[PDB]
């Protein structure tokens, strides 16, 4: 039948990993979503005429290492590294998430997409050029997104699925 793509969404607390995922799946913006809930969500989509089942792990809880998390990253086929465009700290943190994923995959060609979320906000502290330059250095696409307006949301996840396809 149809292909499954195991996607993992990573990034600092409060960048809108949950909000991106609920927007994608349910078409609503959640103004407040339990910061602690870490769960996988499944949704069937059409991408370039191919029917695709996405299984999306939305990370949350606490800053702690677990062999369970290593297992989710190990099974994960592709990653969305999410920061918020009004939060330089979340941008500085991208490095750390990407390093942990590489730690477990023990490899360099892992499908990933850099995502600058909350693009609906006027109060930017990370310029597009900076994020572009980072994504160039990582060898991965950059997509600006807004969970609130939906701008870029389908593009982000579809781009990651195409990145997984290009690798497989
Ligand atoms: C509002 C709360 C929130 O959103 N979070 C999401 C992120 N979470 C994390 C951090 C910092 N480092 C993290 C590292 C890993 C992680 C990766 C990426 C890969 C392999 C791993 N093995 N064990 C842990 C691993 C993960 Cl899943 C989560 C982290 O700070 C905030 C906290 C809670
Ligand atoms: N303006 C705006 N707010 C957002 C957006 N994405 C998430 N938020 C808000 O930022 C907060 C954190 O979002 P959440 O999805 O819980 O962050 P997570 O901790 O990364 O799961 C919530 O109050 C969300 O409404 C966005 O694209 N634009
Ligand atoms: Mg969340």
């Amino acid at each position: 039948g149809m292909t499954e793509y195991k996607l993992v969404v990573v990034g600092a607390c409060g960048v809108g990993k949950s909000a991106l995922t609920i927007q994608l799946i349910q078409n609503h913006f959640v103004d407040e979503y339990d910061p602690t809930i870490e769960d996988s969500y499944r949704k069937q989509v059409v991408i370039d005429g191919e029917t695709s089942l996405l299984d999306i792990l939305d990370t949350a809880g606490q800053e702690e290492y677990s062999a369970m998390r290593d297992q989710y990253m190990r099974t994960g086929e592709g990653f969305l590294l999410v920061f918020a465009i009004n939060n330089t700290k979340s941008f500085e943190d991208i490095h750390h998430y990407r390093e942990q994923i590489k730690r477990v995959k023990d490899s360099e060609d892992v499908p990933m997409v850099l995502v600058g979320n909350k693009s609906d906000l006027p109060s930017r502290t990370v310029d597009t050029k900076q994020a572009q330059d980072l994504a160039r250095s990582y060898g991965i696409p950059f997509i600006e997104t807004s969970a609130k307006t939906r701008q870029g949301v389908d593009d982000a996840f579809y781009t990651l699925v195409r990145e997984i396809r290009k690798h497989k």
